[PDB]
């Protein structure tokens, strides 16, 4: 059983882009945070904590380009009662076609691997954005290199990468352009 479904008719002809949350589009911390983006209550052993979100800056216009370029796969390490709630706020324009969290991952080395083979996807058309070069280990020339972001605000990193993603979104092959 592959982890995600059959694409849909509106999705199968492009290229699927695998995302991580944390440290890549957002960074969430339950230290308080004076202008947070989102704040979560999240319950951990039946006490709730509110967990503080910032966004990363241009996100917004990131993810609404990208759900329009690729199939978009949420994939996170965390758990989802994190992931899940900050994605519902974050996601406006239904970018994230599936949601993959901690589980789906494997725990490789002491690392949570993202393993592209476990999609069912043609490997020549994933690709996977991800601030942690550990989660891509077994995939390295399917990946987009990230800086992790914690609350830079004069990061343009995702803004720079997006003419990036633009040409990879019309190429038949990811690996053409990977190596
Ligand atoms: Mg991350």
């Amino acid at each position: 059983q592959y982890l995600l479904p059959e694409a849909k008719a509106q999705d199968s002809d492009k290229i699927c882009v695998v995302i991580d949350l944390a440290e890549t589009l957002v960074h969430s911390s339950f230290k308080p945070v004076n202008n947070a983006d989102f704040i979560i209550p999240v319950e951990i052993d039946g006490v709730v904590h509110q967990v503080y979100v910032l966004k990363r800056p241009h996100v917004d216009e990131f993810l609404q380009r990208m759900g329009e370029l690729f199939e978009c796969v949420l994939f996170t390490a965390s758990l989802a009662k994190y992931a899940d709630p900050v994605a519902d706020l974050l996601d406006k324009w239904g970018a994230f076609r599936a949601r993959l969290f901690r589980e789906s991952c494997v725990f490789h080395r002491g690392n949570y691997v993202k393993d592209l083979s476990r999609l069912g996807r043609d490997l020549r058309r994933v690709l996977i954005l991800d601030n942690s070069p550990a989660s891509y280990v077994f995939h390295p020339d399917n990946a987009v290199p990230v800086a992790s972001w914690f609350d830079n605000m004069s990061d343009t990193e995702l803004h720079d990468l997006l003419p990036f993603f633009e040409q990879l979104s019309r190429v038949d092959d990811v690996y053409s352009v990977l190596r």
